[PDB]
């Protein structure tokens, strides 16, 4: 019997996609409109919403056509860890973008511990969908993975939070918005983890991309709108 749960979500990839595609054109078309020394700030956010386009789009064949719960197939959990391997990363960087050899350590810091954060949750996450359930290798990725996500915290909340403060207003500003998507926005991730982790099933997988869908349309587009309006106020 075909399931309307299923129909849904492969409408919300779609969602994702289209909204992915055009925050990918907007950033694109209003590069120019910025001072040549601000322009990175804008193809580091379109390459991000581009990758996740890309990602959103080969979930229809996940799900599929069908509408049936047991037709759902593909490798989504790898299509979603290789988006994250490359948008985590480019996204972090937007921070010593907005400061500017004296922004370098900070984004190495960044760069070892997210790169830890998400190949421990894609060992996490393997181990869990083999076994079909909780495994403790799962349960220890996990907690490693969140270990180098706080690290991350702490950096924007410490390093990030006092350069800030020699930048102008408006640098200065988006600067400390954007931390609080690293703290809140990011914090969906890992909670749809633990679900994963402790209540199997395939229909709160869908309900989790749901939701994840939600998060990366607000960690991707809005935190690339954030930056790119400082950029943008900045170049007058
Ligand atoms: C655009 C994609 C984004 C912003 C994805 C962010 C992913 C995370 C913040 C992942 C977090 C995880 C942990 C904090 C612990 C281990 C499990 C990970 C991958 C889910
Ligand atoms: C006038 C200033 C010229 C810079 C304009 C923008 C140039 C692009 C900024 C960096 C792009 C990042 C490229 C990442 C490649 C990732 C491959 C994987
Ligand atoms: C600059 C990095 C470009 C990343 C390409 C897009 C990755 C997401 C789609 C992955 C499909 C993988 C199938 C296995
Ligand atoms: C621009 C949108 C492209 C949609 C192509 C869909 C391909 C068939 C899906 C099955
Ligand atoms: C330098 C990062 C190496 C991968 C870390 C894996 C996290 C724990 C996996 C067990
Ligand atoms: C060159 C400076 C490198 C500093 C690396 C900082 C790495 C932080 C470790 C992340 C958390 C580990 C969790 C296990
Ligand atoms: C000013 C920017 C704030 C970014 C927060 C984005 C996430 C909000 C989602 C609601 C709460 C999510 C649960 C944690
Ligand atoms: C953050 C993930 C929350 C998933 C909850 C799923 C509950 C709905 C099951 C139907
Ligand atoms: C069957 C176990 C019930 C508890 C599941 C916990 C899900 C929320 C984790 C946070």
């Amino acid at each position: 019997e075909v399931n309307l749960l299923v129909l849904a979500t492969q409408y919300m990839f779609w969602v994702g996609f289209v909204g992915m595609a055009a925050g990918t054109l907007y950033f694109l078309v209003e590069r120019n409109s910025l001072a040549p020394e601000y322009r990175s700030t804008a193809t580091v956010a379109a390459l991000v919403t581009f990758v996740a386009a890309i990602h959103y789009y080969f979930m229809k064949d996940a799900v599929g056509t069908s509408g049936l719960l047991s037709e759902i197939d593909g490798f989504p959990t790898e299509i979603r860890y290789i988006d994250w391997l490359v948008t985590t990363p480019l996204l972090l960087v937007k921070f010593p973008l907005l400061l500017g050899r004296l922004g370098r350590p900070l984004l190495t810091k960044l760069v070892i511990a997210d790169v830890i954060m998400i190949v421990g949750g894609y060992i996490g996450e393997s181990s869990i969908n083999i076994a079909g359930g909780f495994t403790q290798l799962g349960l220890w990725s996990y907690l490693i993975g969140c270990f180098a996500w706080i690290y991350i915290i702490y950096l924007l909340f410490t390093n990030v939070t006092k350069a800030a403060e020699n930048k102008p207003a408006p640098i200065r500003d988006a600067l400390l918005k954007m931390r609080l998507f690293i703290l809140i926005g990011w914090a969906i991730y890992p909670i749809g983890y633990a679900v994963t982790l402790f209540a199997p099933g395939v229909e709160i997988q869908l309900v989790r991309e749901l939701i994840y869908n939600f998060a990366d349309l607000t960690n991707k587009v809005g935190f690339g709108l954030i930056a790119f309006f400082a950029v943008k106020t900045m170049s007058s």
